[PDB]
Order: C-alpha cells, then sequence, then structure tokens
C-alpha cells in the first residue's frame, strides 16, 4: 500500500492541472478544493491532464473567468444532476468541452455539508470522464450498455427513475450499439450520473439501493478497470508510445548490441517461415516416384488442402491407388513450411514428438534450444513498473468452430453477441507453448484478427527486443484471463482480452487438478475403480481452460444421449486395454495414444476426433471445426461409435480383434444405405456406422428420425449391436 505516493502523486497531479484563483483566502479555499477532488479516482485527474484539461477554482459568476468567455452564450444554461435547468452565471460548476477542456468550480468549503453541490460537481466531472476522456478510446461501450439494459429491463423500475431520462425510459427495445451511437450524449449522461452518485459518499448508498448494477459497475471501474482506461488512453499519445518503446529499447540495449549474426538469423526465420522450394522437392524422388507424380491426378486426394494441393500441382507442371495415396502422405510431410512457432504449437512444446522426419525434428530442436538461450533477459527493469504488451490474434487459432460465426454475417464490422458470450464462457486461463510476438504499443489488426490481447507481463518474463517495436517472448508462458469484452476500434468491433502473465506451473496445476476432479467424478458415475486414469487433458495452448471445461460438458452430453449400460460395458472394455479419453489442443499426430502405434510417420492422422483401436482411446482436438460436425459433443459421440464398432465386433469372433463393421451383413447394409445419411458417413463402413450411431444419439430428435427413415436397416442394425453388447 505504498499509496502515500498515490496521495503525493495525487498531490503532484493537482499541482499541474489545479489552478487556484480567489480573493486572498488562498488556503481555506485551496485546501477546500483539495478535499473536494480527493473523492475522485486519481487516475481520472491524470487522464484529464493527458487530454490537456485544467481545473480552475474561482470566485463569483464563473462565466466571468477567462476560459469561459469564449462561450457561445446559449451554452450558458446547463442542467444539474436532476435535470432542472440553471444559469451558468448562477451555477457553481461547468466543464467546458472541446480540444482545450476546462473545469471551473466556484470556491466554497461547504462541499462537505452541501452534498447536493458536491454531487453536482462530481456529475460534471463524471461528464468529463464519459464525454472528454472515454470517448477518445471509444468508451463507454457494450459492457456499459449491458448495465443500462439490466436496469431498464429489471423488476424494479426505481433504478431507471434514478438515472434514466424519459428518452431512455420510453425507448422500446434494449439499447443496441447503434443506439449508443446516435444517442452518445444520452449514454454519456447516465454514465456521469452514476459516476456522480458513486463518488459523493452520501449518495453512494442510494445508488447501491435503487441501482445495484450501476453501483457494482462504477465500483469495479473506479477501483481497478480505470487504470486500464488510462493505459489505453496513453496508448493513443504519440510521445507516450515512443517514450515507452525507448525505455524498453534501452533496457535491452546491451542484449541487442551483443546479438550475433546467427542470433539475428534465428529471430528472423522465427518471424518468417521458410517455404519448401520445388527444386528440392523434385530432387528427392526416384524416377519411379517422379512419374507417379506426373501420373497421379493430385486433385483427387482428400487429406490434402488447397495450398498443399496447389503447390503439388506445380511440381508436375514444373517437370485412388492405395500406394499413391501413400506417396502423397509422404509429400504432405515434406511440403510443410519450416515454421518453428508452428512446430511448438502443434506439439504443445513436446518437441521430441515423432510426428515429423527425424532430420527436421533435430533442426527444430536445435533452433528452439538456441532461441530459448537467446531470450534470457527478463523485462523487469528500473525504467518502469507494470508493463502492457499487445497481440492481435485470429480467433480460429483458439476455436475455429466458434470463429466460424464470430463476425456478424451481414455487417462484418460487428461481433456477434451470441458467439461472443459462448467464446467468453469458460475462458479463464491460457498457455503459450511457442514464442509470442507482441507489440510494445497496440497496433491495428489484420482482417481476420478480431482478438486484441492486452497482456500484463511479469517482471520475470523473459523476452527479446525487436527494432520494429515488438518483443519476442520466451515459450511456456502462463496466462490468467482477467476480462473479456467487446470494444470498438476504428469503425470496427473487436474482442479485447485482458490477461496477466503468471508462472506456467500455476496453470498446469489447475489443469492437473481438473484432470483429478473429472476422473473422480466419472469413475463414480461409471463404476470404475477409484483411481483409474480414464480422462486425460493434454492442454498446452492459448484456449487452455476451454479444453478443460468443455470436457465436462461433452461427457455430460455423452451420458445423456446414450444407454448407461452401453457406456459402461464399452468404457470398461476401453479401460481394460488402458484406453483414454484424451481432450487436447495439440494436433493429434502428437498424441502418443496414436503415434506409438503407427508403423510409419506419414501414416498419421489429424482431425477433430480419432479413435485408436490399438490404444483403445478416443482423441478429441479442441481448436478445430469438425468436418461439419455441429460441435465437440457430436464429434466425441461419433468417435464413441468406432469404440462400439470395436467392442461389438470383439464380442463377435470372441477370440479375435475385428470390427463388427467388417461383417458382410453390415457391408451390404452400407452398400445400400451408405449414402442416405451424411457425405462424411458415406466415406466407408466404420464411418457410416459412426455417423449413423451419432445421429441416432443426437440431441436433435429430428436427427434421430432422419436415420430411422433414411437408413431403416442400419438403424435396426445399430440397435441390434446395442442390446447385444448390453446383454453380453
Ligand atoms: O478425416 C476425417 O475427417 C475422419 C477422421 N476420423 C477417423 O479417421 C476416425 C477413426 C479412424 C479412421 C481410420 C481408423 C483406423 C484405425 C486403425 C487402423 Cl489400423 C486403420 C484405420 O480409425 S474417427 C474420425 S473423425
Ligand atoms: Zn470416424
Amino acid at each position: 500500500e505504498r499509496n502515500k505516493t498515490q496521495e503525493e502523486h495525487l498531490k503532484e497531479i493537482m499541482k499541474h492541472i489545479v489552478k487556484i484563483e480567489v480573493k486572498g483566502e488562498e488556503a481555506v479555499k485551496k485546501e477546500a478544493a483539495e478535499k473536494l477532488l480527493e473523492k475522485v479516482p486519481s487516475d481520472v485527474l491524470e487522464m484529464y491532464k493527458a487530454i490537456g484539461g485544467k481545473i480552475y477554482i474561482v470566485d463569483g459568476d464563473i462565466t466571468k473567468h477567462i476560459s469561459l468567455e469564449a462561450l457561445s452564450e446559449d451554452k450558458k444554461k446547463i442542467k444539474d444532476i436532476y435535470g432542472k435547468d440553471a444559469l451558468l452565471h448562477e451555477h457553481y460548476v461547468y466543464a467546458k468541452e472541446g480540444y482545450e477542456p476546462v473545469l471551473v468550480i466556484q470556491s466554497s468549503e461547504d462541499y462537505v455539508e452541501n452534498t447536493e453541490k458536491a454531487l453536482n460537481v462530481y456529475y460534471e466531472i463524471g461528464k468529463i470522464l464519459s464525454r472528454d476522456i472515454l470517448s477518445k478510446i471509444n468508451q463507454p461501450y457494450q459492457k456499459f450498455l449491458d448495465v443500462l439494459n439490466t436496469i431498464k429491463n429489471a423488476s424494479d423500475s426505481d433504478g431507471q427513475d434514478l438515472l434514466f431520462t424519459n428518452q431512455l425510459k420510453e425507448h422500446p427495445t434494449d439499447f443496441s450499439v447503434e443506439f449508443l451511437e446516435q444517442n452518445s450524449n444520452e449514454v454519456q449522461e447516465v454514465f456521469a450520473k452514476a459516476f456522480a452518485y458513486y463518488i459523493e459518499p452520501q449518495h453512494r448508498d442510494v445508488l447501491q439501493l435503487y441501482a445495484p448494477e450501476a453501483f457494482n459497475y462504477m465500483d469495479k471501474f473506479n477501483e481497478q478497470e480505470i487504470n486500464l482506461s488510462l493505459e489505453e488512453l496513453k496508448d493513443q499519445r504519440m510521445l507516450s508510445r515512443y517514450e515507452k518503446w525507448e525505455k524498453i529499447k534501452q533496457h535491452y540495449q546491451h542484449w541487442s548490441d551483443s546479438l550475433s549474426e546467427e542470433g539475428r538469423g534465428l529471430l528472423k526465420k522465427l518471424q518468417i517461415p521458410i517455404e519448401p522450394k520445388k527444386d528440392d522437392i523434385i530432387h528427392s524422388l526416384s524416377q519411379e516416384e517422379k512419374e507417379l507424380l506426373k501420373r497421379i491426378q493430385i486433385d483427387s486426394s482428400d487429406f490434402l488442402s488447397t495450398e498443399e494441393k496447389e503447390f503439388l500441382k506445380k511440381l508436375q507442371i514444373d517437370i485412388l491407388s492405395e500406394k499413391e495415396k501413400e506417396f502423397l502422405k509422404k509429400l504432405k510431410l515434406d511440403i510443410q513450411p519450416y515454421d518453428i512457432n508452428q512446430r511448438l504449437q502443434d506439439t504443445g512444446g513436446l518437441i521430441d514428438s515423432p510426428s515429423i522426419n527425424l532430420d527436421v525434428r533435430k533442426q527444430y530442436k536445435r533452433d528452439i534450444q538456441n532461441i530459448d538461450a537467446l531470450l534470457h533477459q527478463s523485462i523487469g527493469s528500473t525504467l518502469y513498473n507494470k508493463i502492457y504488451l499487445y497481440e492481435n490474434m485470429n480467433i480460429n487459432n483458439l476455436t475455429a468452430t466458434l470463429g466460424a460465426d464470430l463476425v456478424d454475417s451481414t455487417d462484418n464490422t460487428k461481433i456477434n453477441r451470441g458467439i461472443f458470450n459462448e467464446f467468453k464462457k469458460n475462458f479463464k486461463y491460457s498457455i503459450s507453448s511457442n514464442y509470442m510476438i507482441v507489440d510494445i504499443n497496440e497496433r491495428p489488426a489484420l482482417d481476420n484478427e478480431r482478438l486484441k490481447w492486452r497482456i500484463q507481463l511479469s517482471p520475470d518474463t523473459r523476452a527479446g527486443y525487436l527494432e520494429n517495436g515488438k518483443l519476442i517472448l520466451q515459450r511456456n508462458i502462463g496466462l490468467e484471463i482477467k476480462d473479456v469484452q467487446i470494444i470498438k476500434q476504428s469503425e470496427k468491433e473487436y474482442i479485447r482480452i485482458d490477461a496477466k502473465v503468471v508462472p506456467k506451473s500455476k496453470i498446469d496445476t489447475k489443469i492437473q487438478e481438473a484432470q483429478l476432479n473429472i476422473n473422480q467424478e466419472w469413475n463414480k458415475a461409471l463404476g470404475l475403480p477409484k483411481y483409474t486414469k480414464l480422462i486425460t487433458f493434454n492442454v498446452h495452448n492459448r484456449y487452455a481452460s476451454n479444453i478443460v471445461e468443455s470436457a465436462y460438458l461433452i461427457l455430460n452430453e455423452w451420458k445423456n444421449n446414450i444407454q448407461s449400460d452401453l457406456i459402461k460395458k464399452v468404457t470398461n472394455y476401453l479401460v481394460d486395454g488402458n484406453g483414454r479419453f484424451v481432450f487436447t489442443d495439440i494436433t493429434l499426430p502428437n498424441i502418443a495414444e496414436q503415434y506409438t502405434h503407427q508403423d510409419e510417420i506419414y501414416e498419421q492422422v489429424h482431425s477433430k476426433g480419432l479413435y485408436v483401436p490399438e490404444s483403445r482411446s478416443i482423441l478429441l482436438h479442441g481448436p478445430s471445426k469438425g468436418v461439419e460436425l455441429r460441435n465437440d459433443s457430436e464429434g466425441f459421440i461419433h468417435e464413441f461409435g468406432h469404440a462400439v464398432d470395436d467392442y461389438a465386433g470383439y464380442l463377435l469372433d470372441k477370440n479375435q480383434s475385428d470390427l463388427v463393421t467388417n461383417s458382410k451383413k453390415f457391408i451390404d447394409i452400407f452398400k445400400e444405405e451408405g449414402s442416405n445419411l451424411t457425405s462424411y458417413g458415406r466415406t466407408n463402413e466404420a464411418e457410416f456406422f459412426a455417423e449413423a450411431f451419432r445421429l441416432m444419439h443426437s440431441t436433435d430428435h429430428a436427427e434421430r428420425l432422419k436415420v430411422q427413415k433414411n437408413a431403416p436397416k442400419t438403424f435396426q442394425f445399430i440397435n441390434d449391436q446395442i442390446k447385444f453388447i448390453i446383454n453380453s
């Protein structure tokens, strides 16, 4: 609480902006305004200074003062907190708006006694805050709009009565962003009004009494969130942005002047991946390979994407058979860009993962250990205290599935509130397994980047300084999420995510305890031995907590749509083989439940979900959008289909390990109905079975019906397998 400095700083701040100009009693008056302004959060006084504003404590008819003479006379008739018209040459306060803002307060000492006046002064200050300060950083916005609606659409109308004008009282629907746009003056007024009631200690109770939400809002805002407001406000100031950059630049001056050529080379290839060059791709294929290249109709594969498809296409132009699919599986590995940061993210930092050829694995490890040694100097310095860094991010990176509907379908400048709430839901902690490249001062994002992180670094956080005003951070950072809200920047809506850096171990302990909890819970629900390790969280990336919290939801859906005894028999079977329900955010090829049972590396599979018979495990990737699989639940249940196809076919030739989807009986059922369900289900036997199984146990009962009337024989089949397994 080295707050005495906050008083001394509030003292020094007053020093500049506060200009006393009275009779001669300059002491009883001067120290009177000190008591009046002390009630205000220090940080709003500094914001006012930032925008060049000044405070004058004068005597008599305030409209007389120099700064208010240039006042179009009509502006000489204001309104008090209560909305009753008054006359500036009769009032005691006024806040001149404009590019040279001014606050004029008629001296007094009874601000202590006359609560009404102080109240009014605070209201004018509240007005300065919402009309002169926050507007320069596009606030108030959605968050505050929510408070306003909470109030208008609340049981007791008293809240409205206390803070709303009839203009807002009578407004039909809630206050949209568009409303706050053409009624700016209006919202700013309510803000100031609530700010006022909150600041004047006598009225605080009334505010909390009839308008709790407004109270809680202004409470949190004046205690913590205002500091960030000041921060964002300083971020628009040129000299402020440059001063910050300079202190950081010189803190790392020695680190820089000492970086070698190899040093710089490393940081650079870490910023720009090296794309594969045709010339080499070709000179790595024996003629046999080479002609099967010119022969194979690239555009016929499946596992290959556009760029991958395209790139390959130029390999022919430069010079589905089971074997040739095996040829492409290889090329897919060799045509991937050398992207250090991508490698860390894909593996969650598990760089020994046998998901790529040994030669490149080693080159990635060599470059990574080297980068890890380069970024040895922590940010902590004597040139500054708390330090904020910024990062513009593409939401698909966290959740493609939600990223799909983030932007408003009709108006791309808007963020869809529904998806926003869902995205914000269980976002509490995050992890960085690669090197975050952040900006010293916030900068404009790319079109696909509607996520703007404001990260508070630890003085411990290690980083590297880049000449262009960015920092490369050490890998393995821990991040707690402090606030997620919609903001507007340059005619465009973004999702501001306020995060604080903490030790990665703190977050891991949270995940690790979560794993313990979820297994304790489901081992009991399923009747498994107390300590079986069934569910496993392999979490290492930026949407970390979501992977964790979605697991509970996924398994709950899983249990509420399937026969309890079907679950038990099957999961006991899985457990018997050391199976696992793996929820991860690293690509599947790096989960060993899959890779330790591969013959070749290229035989790897990455997708939304995957069932591995050898390990009897279900793997579910969080970040991606399952091939048009509504959500994670559908995907997990789909994978459970394969699980069943396994346990049923096992109860078939008991003495073996074959799938019940291989039976001639089903193959024929597929031969006829294999196209009635989904395209993905059309893929093959087991897939058709899994898709069918999935729809049958969908939450959408209409879904179930589709199978029943478009795959009747299949429907009756899956059911046969169910009773089979249940009674066996
Ligand atoms: O590409 C896709 O989108 C489908 C990925 N996917 C699958 O590929 C699924 C399971 C799966 C596929 C193939 C196999 C398989 C499993 C073992 C062996 Cl030896 C051979 C193939 O399991 S579940 C799922 S989703
Ligand atoms: Zn499948």
